[PDB]
């Protein structure tokens, strides 16, 4: 049952459990997020950038996830552009097939930012298509987020509350603003998202290293931290990070104790396993295991 | 299109050229392998190997196959099952809409090789797919063959001549038996399927080496044998091992280049950069380019 983005986190916002959204470029990302979500009984947000739409062209994104979607209907899915940078962009993937879409323009001052936000609203929203926007980059300022989610009617909002994509997130000690996040939820009362929310656990560091790669001082966030991103309101938990460092380690591997080994399925195969069990604790730290 | 297999290997035999038959595990193979056909204006013939069905998923695999038709839908395309090994497992592929199907059931003796055989036609020409066989493992009889053709009314035929699957063919010197071929082409007179048919051409071993790989000494068939072997007859060329060893080389380099790089698409950009261009050489040997 691919869904609506909503219906998955009106859910979630109401029994207060975040929903990780996990990006994927290729069959082996989505084979091993599916059954992760099988395994834990956890609903699923399927992400791809702009990115990864231009590297599989964005029929074939959305042809596997509905092949996907077949091969398990009893799990809800909702397919969703990760920081769409256009209104025709979220446009395209309205009109491919996809059930949420994610206009990012942050970087704007607030006027404008509303206003795109809204335009893409109400295409995405006559289309049946669920719309995810972002305020900050500089905190979320609680007060412009309130008006922002009335004015817009935008079904769920990301507010910058001290995160960054990318393995290297922190340069000192971790710290978000938990306060700042619970004023954006009491004044909003929507769903919640957090981008950059990775957290490179240790095994999954360790293993990147013992295969000879290095992550340069990383640093992701807590998970005592996301848990409490989703005490404080967040129902939407951005993961990519976490899933390509976890799957590369493993090609790594193989590469470097078999030189003769040039099966894709023996370099592919035990990377999906990585993975895979990366999402399937996330779905338990973050609440989701065992809601289906 | 996806077409029948025989649509396009008919074609071959009445004109007298090759038609490559490249193995795809996952997206980024069959991209690589699409690309090719659609720059050389090239029929395909995109196979999948029970192997691969079980890692994809037989769903997938025809998903992921009908998308990229849609994508390039002048390009004649016949999706094949390459080395079934049972009844029951060409009946699924039919089923799946697989166009082609082969059962190998050459290490059984002429009477049960034929019977197996014939039970396959049977079904698969019943759902109109084309059936591929096989008879050799000592060589092809080529009296055998004409009646093992005959009675089952298998569309190809792959004789044994000296050829075997895997980077390991020739212990010593490569040669195959090019007066047997002809004879097996004069009697049968349908289009014939060579196995065990990559090159690992000189470029492909100097990447793989380079990037800190071990080919154990392999070898292929040289590019003269291929294009002998289309001149006695051959049709359908099975190249698997060159595709897998210029992809896994593009992928070991990178690893070796940037040990902090773990974005799967600078890993397998390359990598489908690399297999392309195999195939569009392999395309332009075989006589296949601007055959659409
Ligand atoms: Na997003
Ligand atoms: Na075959
Ligand atoms: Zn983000
Ligand atoms: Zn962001
Ligand atoms: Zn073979
Ligand atoms: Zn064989």
């Amino acid at each position: 049952m691919l869904v609506k983005g909503n219906e998955i986190l009106l859910k979630a916002h109401k029994e207060g459990y975040g929903v990780g959204a996990f990006n994927f470029v290729n069959f082996e990302m989505l084979n091993a997020i599916f059954e992760a979500g099988n395994e834990e009984n956890s609903p699923l947000f399927i992400q791809a950038s702009e990115g990864a739409i231009k590297y599989m062209g964005i029929d074939m994104a959305v042809g596997m996830v509905k092949i996907m979607c077949e091969r398990y209907p009893h799990i809800p899915v909702a397919l969703h552009l990760d920081h769409g940078t256009t209104f025709e962009s979220c446009e395209k993937a309205v009109k491919a097939g996809f059930t949420s879409v994610m206009i990012d323009a942050s970087h704007h001052a607030f006027e404008e930012n509303l206003e795109l936000t809204s335009k893409v609203v109400k295409m995405a929203h006559n289309a049946g298509v669920s719309v995810e926007a972002e305020l900050g980059r500089v905190l979320v300022n609680p007060k412009e987020a309130e008006q922002f989610v009335k004015e817009s009617q935008v079904d769920y909002l990301a507010p910058a509350i001290g995160t960054s994509q990318g393995a290297f997130k922190f340069k000192g000690e971790p710290k978000l603003d938990f306060e700042r996040l619970q004023e954006v939820k009491r004044l909003t009362n929507i769903p919640l998202v957090l981008h950059g929310a990775s957290a490179i656990p240790d095994n999954v560091r360790k293993s990147y290293l013992d295969a000879g790669g290095d992550l340069k001082g990383s640093k992701g966030v807590p998970f005592e931290f996301l848990q409490e991103s989703v005490k404080g309101g967040i129902n939407k938990v951005n993961t990519d990070t976490d899933l390509r460092i976890a799957f590369i380690a493993e090609v790594r591997k193989v590469a470097n104790e078999d030189k003769s080994q040039f099966d894709l399925r023996k370099f592919f195969s035990p990377a999906q396993l990585a993975l895979k069990n990366v999402v399937k604790e996330r779905m338990k730290l973050l609440g989701s295991a065992n809601k289906i």
